[PDB]
């Protein structure tokens, strides 16, 4: 078919159809906290998501995404690294098999058992497709989950998993709130990068939180519940959907804590 996960069509593959896998700005990457130089310029971010509409949430084959209404400016993001105002579009989720694996960056080498993706636009582009073919038309909020205490912000989620089990399964999911999904502490690291999935686009500022969120290990064992297949096909565990950390290539990540 098309790209995925596993050993015949996972990221080792993903070069031959995406040739910009193999580019100089590609995520995610390890974040070496020792190599990372605080900022002083780097404003506070600028999280606004008061009055963020969800509408949807589609088992898409690869994960599940939360989708938002961004027809106009009602959840965004600012500041930061940022010129401009990113609009959240959807969220979605990388995870593993166990809990010592599934996030996409990792932390001088420590990988976490998820990671959270915040996906936003630059509405300086009119659209989300014409945004994403320019180098600083996506900014991604990036949030590290552990297994620990329950994150009561995602159960909402973790309860409508079920009734999208399979690819192509959607269910409507209004009235959810974001910010439950956000640690306390707002301190991130920064820097240029790409989607990590196909098509790979270099058209990402990323910025990964420092403070991981705490979830249950019965909120992760649901997600792995979750199936790659279409329904009427043969089981498979929705599980290991990152793709490992890329070179860094000179680039550079900074912090904006001390
Ligand atoms: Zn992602």
């Amino acid at each position: 078919h098309h790209w995925g996960y596993g050993k015949h069509n996972g990221p080792e593959h993903w070069h031959k159809d995406f040739p910009i896998a193999k580019g100089e700005r590609q995520s995610p990457v390890d974040i070496d906290t020792h190599t990372a130089k605080y900022d002083p310029s780097l404003k506070p971010l600028s999280v606004s998501y008061d009055q963020a509409t969800s509408l949807r949430i589609l088992n898409n084959g690869h994960a599940f995404n939360v989708e938002f209404d961004d027809s106009q400016d009602k959840a965004v993001l600012k500041g930061g690294p940022l010129d401009g105002t990113y609009r959240l579009i959807q969220f979605h989720f990388h995870w593993g098999s166990l809990d010592g694996q599934g996030s996409e960056h990792t932390v001088d080498k420590k990988k976490y058992a998820a990671e959270l993706h915040l996906v936003h636009w630059n509405t300086k582009y009119g659209d989300f497709g014409k945004a994403v073919q320019q180098p600083d038309g996506m900014a991604v909020l990036g949030i590290f989950l552990k297994v620990g205490s329950a994150k009561p912000g995602l159960q909402k989620v973790v309860d409508v998993l079920d009734s999208i089990k399979t690819k192509g399964k959607s269910a409507d999911f209004t009235n959810f709130d974001p910010r439950g999904l956000l640690p306390e502490s707002l301190d991130y690291w920064t820097y240029p990068g790409s989607m990590t999935t196909p098509p790979l686009l270099e058209s990402v500022t990323w910025i990964v939180l420092k403070e991981p969120i705490s979830v249950s290990s019965e909120q992760v064992l649901k997600f792995r519940k979750l199936n790659f297949n279409g329904e009427g096909e043969p089981e498979e565990l929705m599980v290991d959907n990152w793709r490992p950390a890329q070179p860094l290539k000179l680039r550079q990540i900074k912090a904006s804590f001390k």
